[PDB]
């Protein structure tokens, strides 16, 4: 499902598999966030498996985007897949102490921080993806490095 009815001479345009890995990853963020409500300890790491897999699938679609496009686009994939890379690293840290003391305040606090860093995951998975949607057309729109 690639939309190209409007845009112009460039911009972000593809809505590639990176978005479908983000369909999976982001949906987990908000949805599972409240599924820890009925069942307090998700163990969170289990969902780390769910979103980690989705955002690594994302990273691999971005990584795969690195050698599918010319040398220029390589460095947008460099920046983007690394960015959420460390973002996912904070997601898991807050996610971590939430289940550790899921018995208490951490659970609710840390998991909110979890879906906050996962809404950061969502935000930057939007952004970084937008960066490859950017990357592909911006490197074509570029004159110097291609």
């Amino acid at each position: 499902g690639s939309p190209g009815i409007s845009g112009g001479g460039g911009g972000i345009r593809s809505n590639d598999k990176v978005y479908e890995n983000v369909t999976g990853l982001v949906k987990a963020v908000i949805e599972m966030s409240s599924k820890i409500q009925p069942a307090p300890p998700e163990e969170y790491v289990p969902m780390v498996k769910e979103v980690g897999l989705a955002l690594r699938t994302l990273l691999a679609t971005v990584d795969e985007s690195l050698p599918v496009l010319p040398a220029s686009t390589h460095r947008e994939i460099e920046m983007a897949q690394k960015l959420l890379n460390s973002d996912l690293a904070e997601l898991i840290n807050k996610m971590k102490l939430a289940q550790q003391y899921v018995m208490t305040s951490l659970q609710q606090e840390y998991k909110k921080q979890m879906l906050t860093a996962a809404h950061a995951l969502a935000v930057d998975a939007k952004n970084l993806l937008d960066v490859i949607d950017q990357a592909r057309l911006k490197m074509i729109s570029q004159s110097r490095p291609h």
